[PDB]
């Protein structure tokens, strides 16, 4: 197990994330989906010119798994993925985000739930999860783990216990006080709400 320290901004970000007060906080799940359509978009865009791309999984689409016995809510793609390098790039440093533009923004009247529109969305999942885990595959890499509580720090491993083909899986291990993010009703009503003109399926499993 690697431990990495976020770039500084990053930290920052996660810091005004978890300490803000904003009652908003369902906005989560969009921004999650969009990222996981996002990743949907690029395999599908890539295997249009090669049809190998594919080899690992035809079906793209989007799951959501709740547990109540876990506490957590999982969101599952079977897009693009990440390779180790872009993991820690995309997750642990500015890189092609608006960081930046997002925190200096805050401070000139801007909403949280403008997230998205910097490229930071990932984050949000701060707002209802005290750790993350990002299980993710991409053609060119083997499975790997990320996990973050924040505090600074990230983690990245290998992850062998089950294969995932390809994609990207978000786990959220929810604060307490955020369950109702486990309800179906609760659920169904966010994703009307938000994502319900997202180009691929959305699956709602039930527990
Ligand atoms: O929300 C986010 O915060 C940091 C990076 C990111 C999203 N990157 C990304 C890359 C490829 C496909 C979908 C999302
Ligand atoms: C390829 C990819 C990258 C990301 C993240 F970087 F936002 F985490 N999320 C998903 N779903 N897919």
């Amino acid at each position: 197990v690697e431990t990495f320290a976020f770039q500084a901004e990053i930290a920052q970000l996660m810091s005004l994330i978890i300490n803000t007060f904003y009652s908003n906080k369902e906005i989560f799940l969009r921004e999650l989906i969009s990222n996981s359509s996002d990743a949907l978009d690029k395999i599908r865009y890539e295997s249009l010119t090669d049809p190998s791309k594919l080899d690992s999984g035809k079906e793209l689409h989007i799951n959501l798994i709740p547990n109540k016995q876990d506490r957590t809510l999982t969101i599952v793609d079977t897009g693009i993925g990440m390779t180790k390098a872009d993991l820690i790039n995309n997750l642990g440093t500015i890189a092609k985000s608006g960081t930046k533009a997002f925190m200096e923004a805050l401070q000139a009247g801007a909403d949280i739930s403008m997230i998205g529109q910097f490229g930071v969305g990932f984050y949000s999942a701060y707002l209802v999860a005290e750790k993350v885990t990002v299980i993710t595959k991409h053609n060119d890499d083997e499975q790997y783990a990320w996990e973050s509580s924040a505090g600074g720090s990230f983690t990245v491993r290998t992850d062998t216990g089950e294969p995932m083909g390809r994609g990207t899986k978000v786990i959220l291990h929810l604060k307490e006080d955020q369950t109702e993010y486990l309800e179906e009703r609760r659920i169904k009503e966010i994703v009307k709400k938000h994502s319900q003109f997202i180009g691929y399926p959305i699956t709602l499993f039930v527990e």
